[PDB]
């Protein structure tokens, strides 16, 4: 198989992998390359992808993983996966504005993938545990050519149910929930607490998506894309910065005045976003309810 793998241009990178466009048996792929220092994230990500029943319309498609020794005497680990020309949701939102229906399509498809990730499927030979993503954000979501999302980057994800479990501030700082910023996640109910951390981050993703919805800025132009909290903390905020703004001061991204609350759809959208990122983690929507709320919003478009 992998003797015929060709790497082309670099298309992305984060803390753990450098991601290249590639060719495998003359078909296009993406190749995430890890150094030996990040081997454990490769191991983790590969094994999450190989958990039974992980193939799903809103989960990135994994092909194969592999190791090689480089010319200069270094170990490299390669995670080969489907190539998504649109890239991350972050990149896609910076380039596109969408109307109500297509914005809901982005938001619903990412929510559907998270609800599936979060759901335990007792199946013996095919057991799928509930899995927490642990760094959910729009750079770890990819956008398919048909305009729907897939969840990606399981380098930090953890199994939450079943046997041989372990108990664990390692995510992306901008998207950390308040209880994480306080070091006070309730690890006694570990399964629920980790899902609630994910759900807070999904709320921020909702805000980022709908800030680029052409129908929410009528008679006006859509603001340029900005990540959650960028106007308030800039790029690369510090842990302490986020702690004061998000947890101490109880702040969240702001809904524009242009979302004048006389529309029933807009009022409902705002309440669903707020039900995801509230301070009381036990009171946030679950992923399965957010998926249903999102679909019910679309249905309240008639
Ligand atoms: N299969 C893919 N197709 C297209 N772009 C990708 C793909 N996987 C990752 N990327 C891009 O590479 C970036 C980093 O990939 P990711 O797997 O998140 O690495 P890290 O674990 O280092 O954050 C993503 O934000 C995205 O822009
Ligand atoms: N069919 C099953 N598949 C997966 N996990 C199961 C099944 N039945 C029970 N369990 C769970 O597996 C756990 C046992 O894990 P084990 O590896 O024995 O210990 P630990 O997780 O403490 O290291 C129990 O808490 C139980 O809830
Ligand atoms: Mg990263
Ligand atoms: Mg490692
Ligand atoms: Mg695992
Ligand atoms: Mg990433
Ligand atoms: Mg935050
Ligand atoms: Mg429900
Ligand atoms: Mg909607």
């Amino acid at each position: 198989d992998l003797d015929n793998l060709k790497l082309l241009e670099l298309i992305g990178r984060g803390r753990y992998g450098a991601v290249y466009k590639g060719s495998l048996d003359e078909r296009p792929v993406a190749v995430k390359v890890f150094s030996f220092a990040n081997r454990q994230n490769f191991i983790n990500e590969k094994n999450i992808y190989r958990v039974p029943l992980m193939e799903h319309d809103n989960i990135a498609r994994f092909i194969v993983g592999d190791e090689r020794v480089t010319a200069d005497g270094r170990m490299e680990y390669l995670l080969v996966m489907e190539y998504y020309p649109n890239g991350s949701l972050c990149k896609y939102l910076s380039l596109h504005t969408s109307d109500w229906v297509s914005s809901c399509r982005l938001a619903h498809s990412v929510t559907r993938g998270l609800a599936y990730l979060h759901t335990e499927l007792p199946r013996g030979d095919h057991y799928k545990p509930a899995i927490s993503h642990r760094d959910l954000n729009s750079r770890n979501v990819l956008v398919k050519n048909d305009g729907t999302c897939v969840i990606s980057d399981f380098g930090l994800s953890m199994r939450l149910t079943g046997n041989r479990l372990v108990r664990p501030e390692v995510g992306t700082i901008r998207y950390m929930a308040p209880e994480v910023l306080e070091g006070a996640v309730n690890l006694r109910d570990c399964e629920s607490a980790l899902k609630q951390v994910d759900m807070y981050a999904l709320g921020l993703i909702y805000w980022e998506i709908f800030m680029r919805c052409t129908d929410l800025f009528p008679g006006e132009s859509v603001p340029e894309y900005q990540m959650a909290f960028q106007t308030e903390v800039g790029n690369h905020p510090t842990f302490e910065d986020m702690q004061v703004l998000v947890s101490r001061e109880k702040q969240r991204p702001k809904f524009p005045e242009a979302w004048k609350e006389n529309s029933l759809a807009v009022r409902s959208l705002k309440e669903t976003i707020e039900d995801c990122w509230g301070q009381d983690a036990e009171a946030r929507l679950t992923a399965q309810c957010a998926e249903e709320r999102m679909a019910e919003l679309m249905m309240i478009w008639e």
